[PDB]
């Protein structure tokens, strides 16, 4: 869907930046600090599903740049892996918040921020 | 969820990007271009249903700034009134979509687009 690399580089950052929103406004729940009310977060995590799922689409043929490092497309196979697995971990965070259990959100919320950075330290661009 | 007036205009921006991207892929599609399959648009317009709901949070208090223009906030109802009309037209193109109807598909995606272009028009400075 992007008519030259710079669209997808655009894209996936756009997408990187809503989900860290998605992501990141919950800290305050997750520790207390904010109240927790089952079904804001049952609908937040919903977007963040939705969102969770966008931005590998956007690292295909031809689509170098930004700070995607190289070792993105050459080991192709590793870094579908952690996608898969990033996705995985937000299916469990899916089940947490749909079941309204808090200290099961807290321990899948950070099994979910444990491997987004897993991913940046690997393959995004200091 | 923003921590400074930046972070808000950097969501709804982000936000703005994504729906660009999910719009304006199916204009091949519509035009008849590209091949038409029911499942792949059902699937690309639930996408757009949710980042269409996404912007508006994101000109709450205190987030002037970026290209949004001042009318935005002192006439609260009449940009409502416009959010409120485009999702409208988000569900007709959802309903399109859903039914596999590409001759629908071809309507509501104009009113879609002339949504996008009214408010823009409108609350969006040159
Ligand atoms: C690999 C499987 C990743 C996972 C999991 C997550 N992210 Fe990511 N992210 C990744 C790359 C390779 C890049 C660089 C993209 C580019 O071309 O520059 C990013 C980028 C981001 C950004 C920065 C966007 C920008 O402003 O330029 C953010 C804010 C971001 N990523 C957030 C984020 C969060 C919150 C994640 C888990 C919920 C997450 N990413 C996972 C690769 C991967
Ligand atoms: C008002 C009810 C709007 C509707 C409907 C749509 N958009 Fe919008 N958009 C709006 C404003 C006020 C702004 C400026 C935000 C800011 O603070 O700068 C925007 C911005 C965009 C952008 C540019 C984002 C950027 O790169 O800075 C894009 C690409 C965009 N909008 C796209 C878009 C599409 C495709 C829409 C219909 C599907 C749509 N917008 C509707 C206000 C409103």
């Amino acid at each position: 869907q992007f008519a030259k690399p710079e669209d997808a580089v655009k894209y996936r950052q756009s997408a990187g930046t809503l989900m860290a929103s998605h992501f990141g406004r919950m800290t305050p729940v997750v520790k207390g600090q904010a109240p927790y009310d089952a079904a804001q977060i049952k609908a937040n995590v919903e977007v963040l599903k939705t969102l969770s799922a966008l931005p590998w689409a956007a690292f295909g043929p031809g689509t170098e740049g930004g700070d995607a490092r190289p070792e993105i497309w050459s080991d192709a196979a590793s870094f579908k892996q952690k996608q898969q697995a990033f996705q995985d971990n937000i299916v469990k965070l899916s089940a947490a918040a749909d079941a309204g259990d808090l200290d099961k959100l807290r321990a899948a919320f950070g099994d979910v921020g444990a491997s987004c950075k897993a991913c940046h330290d690997a393959y995004r661009k200091k």
